[PDB]
């Protein structure tokens, strides 16, 4: 007597098919990556840039609460809070400050840099301040920005810097709109006044909008910043009337490509990622994730699964060819050094002597379409999250709806892959075992009496060089023409 | 005698599968879409705010040819025509028009406040109109802005402020006024260097007026250019002009949930309801996919270019991969009707369709889940699709139409092939099932029965109409019938 | 003695499944395409507008480098150098000027009018050059402007209006000249107070001088600004100015069916046909996918970031799921070759290799349909994806690049896997046929023969070639043979 079986455990894992739900099985991997470090990382080597909760607008105008920042000269992405606490402290707006941002977002090297020094306006003051920019309790102001009359005149101010600092520099200017015409006087004397930037490329004038205005910060006038990027040996021009905010310092900058900001209080924490989120890093080779949609790095697609389990093993009992949970209507817990085997009952002993031909055959298809799902997703580097005014609300929204889109696109597509691939492993392995039954019965025929619960009744005394004949698949017909039918 | 076979009905529905067209199959299942109610209906309960044929300009700053519109507070989206008849009657424009239409699209409350009564420009001229906005037939202007002009010869310097105490957040329509020419200016405004302030905590604005000569519209040589805040809470806005200032007397309380879409279409509401609006009509389904139309509105399928996704969930109509159906066993039998595989029996007593339950319960189960996998992973999220872009908005507006369409050749590919290959594996799942019972009834009877061609045993031995059953409930009792009429 | 068997040729060509990897198959198809003529050609019928080194401002405006530039009137997609040389001879910027290129990337139709004379710019001086604008070796100006400046010690206002009465709709495009300093400013124009003012039916801009100290560009300081509009038929342009006016003197007749792209690239026209274009060359092919490069303009297969797409067609190559192909039968014959599968016989006469007609070619139908699906459900509209944007927009580009990767990824993913699929199922398949080969000649002998094992009957009587045949095709009485060596 010899059968064919397969393996059984005490395994509780369950997957689904397209065929089935809830099918316990014997081995799975699942393929959604869900752990996180709950750090925030480096990215490849370069650290984040870590504004604490000044804005970038803070950090370059010189906020005096971003006075203890700690700039890196290199980062890799920005960390800004949500809603920052220390942005323009004197009122007012930064024009195309999104794009400023994008383009900071990623740098190779940064320095900031002396190019217009305060105490060469000689024919104006330089002192002017608020109570906005207050550092307990006296008027102060943007430290990288200083211009107002000098007596009761205020003379055209003209400076210009020719930038040879051998990197492409960002360089920011400002114009101040006061309450009304009186104010405007008592700070500049003439009222048709103007700001002009001018460089190779860049070319701008700007008037002093006045309007009535709700105090912020006990201000009510307001202050609109602009900036430029100022290429190498070309000279950046200032002439102004009066209302100019002007730069003290430019910002050397080069950049390989861009990245993204990080909205997170989570800090700097000195380990290691190929992709971060801000929950933490991810470390996998999964090609779907679910942590969080807004990841900065190469990262596994994100989808809104939150199981996607590959069944590896066979049905686990205590389908499509016929065998498993079928004809042979049991597994064994019995046998455990393979996925399909032989049960022997002979006269020396018995039995359980696993199928190493073919339970490899099976690791190794097992082990490719788990490699073929996980090695064919294509990974570049991106960063998701992004930033739009309050006037940019549609092309936020189509933003949204190409995140929403693909979203949709690669969950569907991994959960049915899921689902189809199990059904297929499954029948893989029925057929697997099928085949075993259907190889040893082409060997035995007249030899041996198919029982029904895949067993083979031996005609003639057998013995263990017999069966681990037939197990090796060399088992002679002409030897056994004992007829005992 | 005893035989295995499989239903068979007078379907002509057809399928297609990876490796064959025009199959003919016992049941069937479209999984598109491809109808609707015709209707214009109210989305989850909320209607949509109705133009007629005004445009969202008109109805926000009173063209009286808008006064019939009748407002609502809430609705979820918008019906606009595709060219709106009574717009700005005063020639103009409006300064990010797109994006404030955006902003309108859907609401969760919104009350026109009076916060700026007209009586109170006491300094001023108010009953200012224009033949451009005439009601039948004198001169009139929007009912919701109010034509500061000269008193006596007289502008003063016109001053007003208002806080937003309305508990919500208020959207503020203002206009400066471009003349034809110098006389326009002097005989509305008297004064010459005039300008339009507009201040709030973060709206900071300055208009001056540009006198100058442009072709007639609606007979108006003048233009007016209006622009839109949102005040905050608590917050006020500051007007002052000496001249050209078209003020708003109302705001508009306005509350946000989401954001929604305009919907281009002549229809009209219809009491009604859907969690999907097309411009066609509703759509109400299940169904992962539909070929309606692309602009819909709410929670809907997939839209695919395709028009026939059919799923077979029956077997192959004979009136494959494991060789029975349309193999070894010919045929089908009309003659089963209450399951999908079964015996034929042949007696002393009777003959003789009986089906089986069993394996019958496994296929009903197995295709239920099939389907109910093909729609049910299907994620659906409230989408607006229909987008608005300005002249000068081209290439954003090609780059909307560049990802529709790419997600549509997805959508349609994956439905497409999704569609002919799980029609390829459920026929050979039927041809499965078939086989396999067919090789219960043979591994159970052995010798005691002969096996014939086409799906038939002939017993070496008598059997009974309880013999039979032992064998349809896999009980038969091999070691009894030791007859061998062999 | 029948045996069941089955083709195996000399073919090295390999393919991949889910399952296993490198199997030698017996037929291939590559459904990825490579392949480009290396040629710049026409698309449709139409030309594409070849800019030489010229840029699309240059072009329009006259730049003195583009006399030489031979225009088509009809054109179907542009041609320009990723940098060219020739643009704004004198400096400046062009408002909303990627909006202009997209506009003209692709046209129906297109001719130059002369829309304002120069002579009829009576009180004014109208032969202003400039050295950056330079004629071997004369101050010239762009051939399509008009430098207006004083005459003597005066500069009238400036206004002429034109009535677009050419029936098409009309570009029009004019400038405004910003100065070095106060000085050079009246040298040229007089009066300091000025603007430029320009006013259709729905356009109204004025523009005020921006007087200011710069770096020299191309030797000079100042620099030109440049605007444009589409007048509508019969509608009219005012132009009015003070100073500082760049008059046009022509207007661009335009119309469009749709849009398109511009093409980076150095080649150029060669006088060929496409459906299909990339900056490589033109692509001709039926295939679903290609690798060539992303940026195509027209009607193209999809952009997959791989470079092998090999479907099985054929079988395994032997010099599976069902156990004959590799299995129970363990080698192919190479001596068999009108058929796919087929039978070997050892008689008193012959021996012996028959082709199975019936079953081969419902195969070759099969596969034949599969590949014809994953080919023809790929649906393809027209498209530019290449795309134009200033450097204060790029968020909006990065915005355009997440996408384009997005379906990128999408696309490789899905046919890397489709062919790794369906590979496994092919080869199942040809698998199935095997084996349902063999199970119909056992299910036909039975007591008849010897089941042997590599896939052989050994019969229990005489079988002569016409015997044979009825195996073979399918029709072979059992009742005949009562010849028991057993």
């Amino acid at each position: 007597q010899i059968c064919i079986g397969y393996h059984a455990n005490n395994s509780t894992e369950k997957v689904d098919t397209i065929l089935e739900r809830n099918v316990t099985v014997t081995h799975a991997k699942d393929i959604l990556e869900k752990t996180h470090n709950g750090k925030l990382c480096r990215l490849s080597g370069i650290p984040p840039l870590e504004l604490g909760d000044c804005s970038i607008a803070g950090w370059l105008l010189g906020n005096p609460e971003c006075d203890r920042l700690l700039s890196v000269p290199e980062w890799s992405y920005i960390v800004e809070k949500e809603n920052p606490t220390n942005g323009l402290c004197y009122p007012g707006s930064f024009n195309d400050y999104e794009e400023l941002k994008h383009l900071l977002t990623s740098v190779t090297h940064f320095e900031k840099i002396k190019i217009l020094p305060r105490d060469q306006w000689t024919q104006h003051t330089t002192t002017g301040g608020s109570r906005a920019c207050a550092v307990s309790g006296n008027p102060s102001f943007f430290r990288n920005m200083v211009l107002t009359k000098k007596g009761s005149n205020y003379p055209v101010a003209k400076r210009s810097y020719n930038n040879t600092s051998g990197e492409q520099m960002l360089i920011i200017w400002g114009i101040h709109y006061p309450n009304d015409d009186t104010e405007q006087r008592t700070l500049y004397q003439n009222v048709g006044t103007y700001v002009s930037v001018g460089t190779s490329t860049l070319n701008k004038r700007s008037i002093p909008e006045i309007a009535t205005r709700p105090k912020v910060n006990g201000q009510g006038g307001r202050m609109e910043f602009s900036w430029t990027l100022l290429e190498t040996w070309d000279v950046i021009n200032f002439e102004s009337t009066g209302n100019l905010i002007a730069p003290e310092y430019g910002f050397k900058i080069s950049k390989r490509g861009s990245s993204g900001i990080m909205k997170t209080e989570k800090t700097l924490e000195n380990c290691e990622t190929k992709c971060q989120t801000p929950l933490g890093a991810i470390n996998t080779t999964l090609p779907f994730h679910n942590i969080h949609p807004l990841t900065i790095g190469e990262c596994p697609k994100y989808v809104k699964s939150d199981r996607l389990v590959l069944a590896t093993g066979l049905r686990n009992v205590p389908g499509l060819f016929g065998a498993i949970a079928g004809f042979i209507e049991g597994g064994w817990q019995g046998m455990v050094d393979g996925w399909y085997g032989y049960h022997h009952s002979n006269d020396q002993g018995s039995g359980y002597a696993a199928d190493k031909e073919s339970t490899q055959k099976a690791f190794d298809g097992i082990t490719n379409k788990v490699n073929s799902v996980i090695a064919k997703m294509n990974t570049q580097f991106e960063a998701v999250g992004k930033e739009f005014s309050n006037l940019e609300r549609r092309l936020e929204n189509l933003n949204k709806k190409m995140e929403d889109g693909f979203l949709d696109v690669w969950t569907y597509n991994a959960e049915l892959l899921v689902l189809m691939e199990n059904e297929r492993t499954l029948d893989f392995h029925d057929s697997n075992v099928k085949n075993l039954y259907d190889k040893v019965r082409m060997q035995l025929r007249d030899n041996v009496k198919e029982l029904g619960n895949g067993c083979f009744e031996f005609y003639h005394k057998c013995d263990d060089e017999c069966m681990n004949s037939v197990k090796n698949g060399t088992y002679d017909y002409p030897k056994y023409e004992e007829e005992s039918k």
